[PDB]
């Protein structure tokens, strides 16, 4: 049986299992729990045999595809990494370890075939499969051949077969169910009710608009406001000891703000398309260009890598980045417009007693879904 | 309308439009095309109204959430940035401007609401929403109020609404369709016909297996081969000057290799599930962890963004990761077993001439797509299975190695 207070790990005998023992070691050091790394023969065959009885390793390392049957046989626990951790890994890897919508393993490595060419014999490798016969007829003249690879395993021949539209099984990509809208479920009620309770007790005030908030906070007239980076500069100019922290919790759950990516689109009816492409690529989305905008109003965590690695040292950006990981990125589907529209008049009517919280959110559901 | 040889730019009123205007200065100093930076009210409702007529700005600035609606209205042009430029921007910011497969804008910055407070008025910031009633009563006497944010835009009120269960549209994760298998469709028949043609024209030999191609390449007999990271070590000690690049395209489209993702799963019967979680997330899936494994034996490309950026660099890994991203993830569904032995027979029969390309792939197709569940169709699949169940069971001597 699996021993509590200790980690046993299985991994194939052709992997860097000694280096893994090193890692399990630094772990045993800092926490005082031994980590043994083993590599049994036929481990892909042995694991489901013993893990069914309650035995086996705590962690097992194998190619992701074999994990589907493991999860089918109830041998793998569902994996619970936060959004902060999932960002660290590539998104397609998380798809390789999803079975029945649940994450069942941590991806480690990525494997794929490549074209390997002889620099001496072929310093300019071909870019199209079509130009290999011509290259071969030429290379055959010097007693050589252009291409030789394993033809007896479909793992090696599939890249060519799959190029023009072959596939094993069709994978339906991710999407938003525009018929499953959640603006009148229990959680949405508790939130909006709480906000409308904050005005039934005079703690807030209904027609408080954007400018009233900026003025009142930048006059030491209120203890806190909620806003994004663009409004930081005017609080510098107001000389106020402002801090930027994580949003408060509601019912022990963090506030989930919608995350926007400021974006620049080129109009389709513009005759000056290339000049706009030149302005954004070579003047704005540059280290010097983004700084020009950022010193007017703070941009946030920019998309350009170079400049972001500099602004990331700002503790308030890392606070903004922290709050972004607690929230969701916004969809870009056309129905986003009807959602914002509906929720807007829901919050207002509920906030001014024009409609009850329940009735306002109820009307918001239909308007977000059918329009 | 919009006139040629200028740029009209619309950004929102609360952004840094003066600083953006100065970027139009430098654009007009060097490129001297006039740049007018505007900021109308209700900017995102105004843009599709005028751009439908052919009016509006040249460039429009907003959060990504509106651009798909603009795109479905036929108002935005497809963004055509080259590969060199795409690597300067974070890959997930591009995701925000992808719509129906195409990019429709340039990502600029990530925006998120935060709680900002008044240190000299409040020492420690609160942690719960349910405790501001106390802070407010404690404060209304001292002179002022606690919270005051914009209640006219739902963008500001939403973080609280979503906290306990509110959401816009439930994200339904992607999955496979076991009814839709494509081993005998036009694309597969095209690529396989091309492969068999190489054999017919004696550019390749249908008997070539793994060990032949490795020797022929590691001895300078053939210019190229197709292999994985596991085979690099043998090419090293062969003293062949080899490079590893992207796979050749066919019919203008990239070759799609199967992608294998080495993964660490936690035993469902483990009593140490968080110890495993702490070990994998905080110790192994770091730069130091993967490097310790990679130094013992190469992982190839890794799934950790931070350590993969450093690993390639190595052009062999950069190509391995690029071919992977262009390829097909191995499906983890039980039907893959049929695909594996049916396609294997399919390719061999076609390259050897026993079956036409069309007929070989059609045979593997019905083996992987059930569809028909009458006894005639089921016993046919039963019969084909019992023959790909090769009966060895005897000892393999010497055993496949380990040490
Ligand atoms: O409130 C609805 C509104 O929310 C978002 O707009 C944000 C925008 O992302 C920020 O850059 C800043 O301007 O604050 C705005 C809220 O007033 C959505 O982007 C927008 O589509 C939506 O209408």
């Amino acid at each position: 049986k699996i021993e509590e207070g200790k980690l046993v790990i299985w991994i194939n005998g052709d992997k860097g299992y000694n280096g893994l023992a090193e890692v399990g070691k630094k772990f045993e050091k800092d926490t005082g729990i031994k980590v043994t790394v083993e590599h049994p023969d036929k481990l892909e065959e042995k694991f489901p045999q013993v893990a069914a009885t309650g035995d086996g390793p705590d962690i097992i390392f194998w190619a992701h595809d074999r994990f589907g049957g493991y999860a089918q046989s109830g041998l793998l626990a569902e994996i619970t990494p936060d959004k902060a951790f999932q960002d660290k890994l590539y998104p397609f890897t998380w798809d390789a370890v999803r079975y029945n919508g649940k994450l069942i393993a941590y991806p480690i490595a990525v494997e794929a075939l490549s074209l390997i060419y002889n620099k001496d014999l072929l310093p300019n490798p071909p870019k199209t499969w079509e130009e290999i016969p011509a290259l071969d007829k030429e290379l055959k003249a010097k007693g050589k051949s252009a291409l030789m690879f394993n033809l007896q395993e479909p793992y090696f021949t599939w890249p060519l077969i799959a190029a023009d539209g072959g596939y094993a099984f069709k994978y339906e990509n991710g999407k938003y169910d525009i018929k499953d809208v959640g603006v009148d479920n229990a959680g949405a009620k508790a939130g909006l009710t709480f906000l409308v309770d904050l005005i039934k007790n005079k703690h807030m005030n209904a027609d408080t608009d954007y400018s009233i908030a900026e003025a009142a906070f930048n006059k030491g007239e209120t203890a806190m406001t909620i806003n994004g980076p663009w409004a930081w500069s005017n609080i510098d100019t107001s000389k106020v000891n402002y801090g930027v922290t994580v949003l408060p919790t509601f019912k022990g759950q963090p506030s989930k703000p919608f995350v926007g990516v400021l974006s620049a689109g080129i109009n389709a009816a513009s005759p000056n398309k290339e000049l706009a492409k030149e302005f954004l690529e070579n003047y704005l989305l540059t280290d010097e260009g983004l700084e020009a905008v950022n010193k007017d109003k703070p941009l946030g965590a920019v998309a350009l890598k170079s400049y972001e690695e500099e602004l990331a040292k700002d503790p308030r950006i890392a606070a903004t980045m922290e709050n972004a990981q607690k929230g969701e990125i916004m969809p870009n589907i056309p129905q986003m417009s009807a959602f914002w529209y509906a929720v807007r008049t829901a919050v207002i009517n509920a906030a001014s007693g024009r409609q009850t919280v329940d009735a306002a959110l109820a009307a918001a559901q239909t308007n977000a879904a059918a329009k």
